[PDB]
């Protein structure tokens, strides 16, 4: 009766994990964006002196991005989990070849 | 300075990203939960008489994840991403070595 459950579960998990990593990848791409606020006025400042004046006021960028403290090691734990889902050295771990129900197999 | 939106935004993203890894972790465990009693039932149907009785009630709900080939490659790409965000061996990014402590290291 699992057929009535695994009719959407597979798709659900696929789309779920797919979206999770996409959001996280977006998060990690916003950090350098905020840090790029240290030169909001580049060509504009070069053209207009008043814009260059604002440059001395808009020279920020480091506010809430350097939060890689206790949460930094949290990412290290993720790698550990991924490694746990890896072969590490071999793929034949615990599992063993079976397929007894074949009736005279060629291979 | 950027603080109006950065008020509680950090907590929002922190908790959200924390949900991803927890949700994904559960999905991985579900694969073992489903594909658990397979060799202990299907294979044992031929061997044990009681096992064959149970197989007559639940036979569809074992192999539902044998597409592990190009999918794992995507996860490996995730590792590379994490590694790219890590200083790895070059631990000099936004930091420096010290070793400013000896006091006669005769032992």
């Amino acid at each position: 009766m699992s057929i009535v459950s695994q009719t959407r579960n597979k798709e659900l998990l696929d789309k779920k994990i797919r979206s999770e990593i996409e959001a996280i990848k977006k998060i990690i791409a916003e950090f350098d964006v905020v840090k790029e606020s240290v030169n909001e006025l580049s060509e504009k400042a070069k053209t207009d002196p008043q814009a260059a004046e604002k440059l001395n006021k808009l020279i920020e960028g480091y506010t809430y991005g350097e939060e890689r403290k206790l949460y930094d090691s949290a990412l290290s734990k993720i790698e550990k989990l991924i490694e746990t889902l890896s072969p590490a050295r071999s793929k034949s771990q615990s599992t063993m070849n079976q397929r007894n129900r074949n009736n005279r197999k060629i291979v």
